[PDB]
């Protein structure tokens, strides 16, 4: 029968297992025989200490590169401040070696782990693209605990080379099954940022992962948005436990924190899931996450039930990842049908926003055509608008099934007069709904100011299929 790891700090890894039900249910996956064997994960970050006592056994040079210095060796640059400890901490969450008398264990403690040194220098579009596109037929899963600064006032995302890397990855990566891109949703909670204003997390090609504290609350750093898919545990207040992992200079830390710690745990769980079914496509993986993730005991004021009976929150997506449930569902999973894309231009004329604008449109979702969608995956409202103070806007999208997605909440620090230029606000909250019928877009001025602007384009973009639905929850 299964024997849990004996590592010295494993008992402190509260988020991996416990009696309490406040965990990611990882031991249950281990007991089913899945520990990440055969799977390759790469940490895109500031480097990886490849000789660390708890990483060396799992290290994979084929999953590693130094894009900052342009050589194969991803070793972190040592400094007095230990600036470049971040990637090593993330790597240990995924794949720290088990049963070796050192530190704790990775979620997928038998997976192969690499790192791309790419944050320690000027991070250009080209740098991102070379990192995201690294050895895509060897690396299965990419983990990114980085992005635009979450200052609550900018709109930023992948430029051309990085976006091309995402499409090449999901199309041709992993033998055509698609690279798995795991993203940390952000740490701009205190700045009141929205993760839909971040093109990396807002992307359909990335699994954006948010955080919950040990006591099941929304952490101070957490950002709410409709593009988030799911949640893993991370740090909270000083009474709540934190993340245990490998640290720079061959040390062990019990104080890894923030949005940074959530993505790697997700990547580890996804590694166990790929071991259970190597044939899963990038879209299969997101389906599994949607079906198996658990809201229960996560506290939020915005939990809503969507059109197919699933609970969803802007703080948490579909809730906590559940590794046991993921690997169970993966084994006999039937591959989803090819992805369809239904493009619907909503406006006939520009519309003044004023104090409040509501745009109602009944759609057929490409009825009678090859891209007919009856089973929604991602939906985007690609919006082009002008406005005098961007952060005063709040934008909601309501699906025909009555699911209200917040595309954009007020951002008090966003004083931009540049509006949005075909920004593709994305929601995961209507996953598996029938998108036929009335969609409603709401744009409102949340301030008392006399603001002004015009919506000039609203493209509703639907992704999904026309087959294979389950009886709702
Ligand atoms: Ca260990
Ligand atoms: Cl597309
Ligand atoms: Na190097
Ligand atoms: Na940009
Ligand atoms: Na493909
Ligand atoms: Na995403
Ligand atoms: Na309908
Ligand atoms: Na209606």
């Amino acid at each position: 029968v299964y024997q849990e790891p004996t590592d010295p700090k494993f008992p402190q890894q509260w988020y991996l297992s416990g009696v309490t039900q406040r965990d990611l249910n990882v031991k249950a996956a281990w007991a089913q025989g899945y520990t990440g064997h055969g799977i390759v994960v790469s940490i895109l970050d500031d480097g990886i200490e490849k000789n660390h006592p708890d990483l060396a056994g799992n290290y994979d040079p084929g999953a590693s590169f130094d894009v900052n210095d342009q050589d194969p060796d991803p070793q972190p640059r040592y400094t007095q401040m230990n600036d470049n400890r971040h990637g090593t901490r993330c790597a240990g969450e995924v794949a720290a070696v088990a049963n070796n008398g050192v530190c704790g264990v990775g979620v997928a403690y038998n997976a192969r782990i690499g790192g791309v040194r790419m944050l320690d220098g000027e991070v250009t579009d080209a740098v991102e693209a070379r990192s995201l596109g690294l050895n895509p037929n060897h690396i299965h899963i990419y983990s990114a605990s980085w992005g635009p600064e979450d200052d609550g006032k900018t709109v930023d995302g992948p430029a051309r080379l990085a976006e091309e890397a995402f499409f090449r990855g999901v199309s041709q990566g992993r033998g055509g099954l698609g690279s798995i891109f795991v993203w940390a949703s952000g740490n701009g909670g205190r700045e009141h940022d929205s993760c839909n204003c971040d093109g990396y997390t807002n992307s359909i090609y990335t699994l954006s992962i948010s955080s919950a504290t040990q006591f099941g609350n929304v952490p101070w750093y957490s950002e709410a948005c409709s593009s988030t898919l799911a949640t893993t545990y991370s740090s909270g207040n000083q009474n709540e436990k934190q993340i245990v992992t490998t640290d720079l200079r061959q040390k062990c830390t019990e104080s890894h924190t923030g949005t940074s710690a959530s993505a790697p745990l997700a990547a580890g769980i996804i590694a166990l899931t790929l071991e259970a079914n190597k044939n899963l496509t990038w879209r299969d993986m997101q389906h599994l996450v949607v079906q198996t993730s658990k809201p229960a005991h996560l506290n939020a004021n915005d939990w809503a039930t969507n059109g197919v009976g699933r609970k969803v929150s802007h703080s948490y997506g579909y809730g906590l990842l559940d590794a046991g449930a993921m690997v169970a569902l993966a084994q006999n999973w039937t591959t989803v049908a090819p992805q369809r894309k239904c493009i619907i231009d909503i406006l006939t004329e520009p519309k003044d926003i004023g104090k409040r604008l509501e745009v109602r449109k009944t759609v057929t979702a490409c009825l009678g055509e090859p891209n007919h969608i009856t089973r929604l995956e991602h939906a985007q409202a690609r919006l082009t608008l002008s406005y005098n103070r961007r952060g005063d806007l709040a934008i909601h999208l309501v699906s025909p099934m009555g699911t209200r997605s917040t595309l954009l909440a007020a951002r008090p620090h966003d004083y931009s007069a540049d509006g949005f230029n075909d920004w593709a606000f994305m929601t995961t909250h209507s996953w598996d709904e029938d998108p036929s019928g009335e969609w409603v877009l709401e744009i409102e001025n949340t301030s008392e100011a006399n603001n002004y602007g015009t919506l000039t384009k609203f493209t509703l973009v639907l992704y999904g299929t026309a087959s294979g639905s389950l009886v709702p929850r």
